């Protein structure tokens, strides 16, 4: 499949090697997620000095967010905060997520009370997912920088620093774009730096963030990690995930909303086979889980290494027939899915208040 | 003697640093100016004893003509397609007030308007309207061309008898000048002092600054954002100039600019109400961001802010420039003394008089280039005694000399009185100015 190894020669970033896991095992005293044994998650910068910090019993935070969408959430969203709430449990530091809601006004048809409203829905989604509410700050751009002494100050700080041909070549804007558009990139990396939320951590800006993101995101992080030095602030540090696969590559995704019998449907029907054209080819050259969607999902929800790696092997000799893979991913699927819905369905507005309301984590 | 000679070009370097600081020079460029001042104050303390004592463009960063009459003001209404305040418009402000015109208006200093009639069918008819005008701060670069604005948004204040918000741009000055957010603050505090003492109601008068007031409300930073989704960069490259280069603080700033027009950007004092009109008084140099307002309101919903435009109080070398402190000797400070303001009447008004005494009993003086008059037509609040100057001194029976001591005599009480006021001013009140809250 993708050369994921030359992206990080493209981008310049380091591979997250052996070494670094084992590093990640000592440091924390957990063994290390099912994305980091399967290289979900290969590559980083600076991580190694998010630990250095970390061992010295001077802790990080976390940063991630989501832009808002017409509830329309598949399990491939999943990934990053899946590892997100595992970095926050094993190394037990305070996460802020961004809901850019201001983001969505500007780039979409919507009023701005309903680009708030995708907001505090996608929230609950967000917290079905397991954050600790001791320690996650979920905020809305629209109303944070409102009742922020700090938030606004990094984002002019920003907006003095960079400028239109900088982000131009970045994101690809034209003069035809408005002006909202255009300074956005200054309200998504203001997070990464920790006296934008005061209510957390003060005055404090030594406190070194982490983001996990996408590898092919790394050029547009790469704007906030230059800026830091020019505005006397740590650089963000990063850990890189690679691509989740498209169904193929309504139909195109499975959903967090779709039902059990919809999830079955999706599976054998539209994910794209590795398999053989006829049962004879697949009995003797088997099948290539390199390119089978089926499988590809497995690496990202089976937990089990065991029976992953026994389903690999019979999958690449012909043992296991398709139909027989899509039912073992659509066991999995199936009650991932059932519980994030039954999770979210106890998301009370109580709850996703408290999760947005700016206050000191303890 | 050549002694002589040091002393005026630290007065010379001095005035250089000054103008340097008050303009957009970056700190190298004032440091290396001021290493210059340093070094020939030392050379001074040396040679003698002591240390020592001491067509048209019209944006909002330039006014410029070669016109030694000034900016043609009616040519330029067409240019921005404003309105001109005509004899009955002005009669209509009296009979809604019952308060005589104010000279501004008068004399055709505020001479132009926007949706006025709006404001007064508002008035007229007890609906609410509140005033908004604002300031880009900067460490006592405050001149009396900034009063003209100020005095008479505070008229307005007074016989409308409505609440007034006064934007402070350090978010502006940060972006644009080589300072820290701190500092930019700071002269924002500071200007302040010099806007109040200009004599505001305290329980009608608001006056934030765009830094810290953006992080403690409600309704400022939405506003902002619904502003910036229906403005173009290649739309504000043609209105202010912009390039690609340029930051995008810069780029989106006219936002900031324009969010005040529309009262929600203040809940603590309109609460969640959108229908309060809004009239907005400025020299017509700011025209630019609210032509560009007015079009935004109605595709969010909002009613088109109302202006009042005046002329621009013009440079002492001449009309040819407006009073800027980025300019060496261009302006007359709030600061300055009573001796300061008199020598920089005499020797830097330029003067439409005759070359010679002679010439100028048997030609005059021509009113319509001399600054010194043009100044009078401002501050003299004696409509018969300007005309009566006028006269005389275009018939050359008046000389230059008479009448800038006119003008010195207008202007010295103007600015002590002023310097009195703001020594009034405490930080309790600053605070209290400052602080969103009901208004009265
Ligand atoms: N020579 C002159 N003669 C007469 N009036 C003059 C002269 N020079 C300046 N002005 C007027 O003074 C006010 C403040 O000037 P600023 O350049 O600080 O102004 C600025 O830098 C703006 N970004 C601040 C601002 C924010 N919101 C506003 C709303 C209305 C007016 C101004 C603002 C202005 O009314 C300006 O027109």
């Amino acid at each position: 499949g993708i050369d994921y190894d030359k992206l990080i020669v493209r981008f310049g970033s380091s591979k997250i090697d052996k070494e670094l896991i084992n590093r990640i095992e000592r440091a924390t005293g957990q063994r290390p997620h099912h994305f980091l044994r399967r290289g979900i998650f290969f590559s980083h910068r600076d991580m190694n000095q998010v630990l250095d910090a970390y061992e010295n019993k001077k802790p990080f935070y976390l940063y991630t967010g989501r832009g808002p969408s017409s509830e329309a959430m598949h399990v491939g969203h999943l990934i990053p905060f899946i590892f997100t709430k595992w970095l926050q449990d094993v190394f037990n530091v305070p996460l802020v997520i961004q809901m850019t809601d201001d983001e969505k006004y500007l780039w979409k048809d919507l009023t701005l009370d309903q680009a708030y409203g995708d907001a505090v829905e996608n929230a609950k989604d967000i917290i079905a997912c397991g954050f600790d509410i001791n320690k996650t700050f979920i905020f809305s751009d629209l109303d944070y920088m409102g009742m922020s002494s700090g938030f606004y100050k990094n984002v002019v700080k920003i907006q003095k620093h960079v400028t239109f041909n900088q982000v131009k070549g970045i994101f690809g804007f034209t003069d035809s774009d408005c002006i909202g558009k255009i300074s956005f990139p200054a309200i998504q990396a203001a997070p990464s730096f920790s006296n934008s939320f005061p209510q957390i951590f003060r005055d404090r800006t030594d406190i070194q963030c982490l983001i996990p993101c996408a590898i092919d995101q790394d050029p547009y992080f790469r704007m906030t990690r230059d800026v830091a030095p020019r505005i006397g602030y740590p650089k963000p540090a990063l850990l890189h995930s690679t691509f989740f696969p498209a169904l193929q590559g309504p139909n195109s995704s499975i959903f967090l909303t779709d039902t059990a019998k919809q999830i079955k449907t999706k599976v054998n029907k539209h994910a794209f086979s590795g398999g053989r054209d006829t049962i004879e080819e697949h009995r003797q050259f088997g099948g290539n889980c390199d390119v089978d969607v089926s499988f590809m999902y497995l690496t990202f929800f089976l937990e089990d290494d065991d029976k992953l790696e026994q389903i690999r092997k019979d999958y690449t000799s012909g043992a296991m027939l398709t139909g027989e893979l899509k039912k073992a991913l659509i066991e999995v699927l199936q009650p991932l899915i059932a519980e994030h819905q039954a999770r979210r369905k106890e998301v009370t507005d109580e709850i996703v208040k408290e999760f947005m309301t700016p206050r000191k984590l303890a």
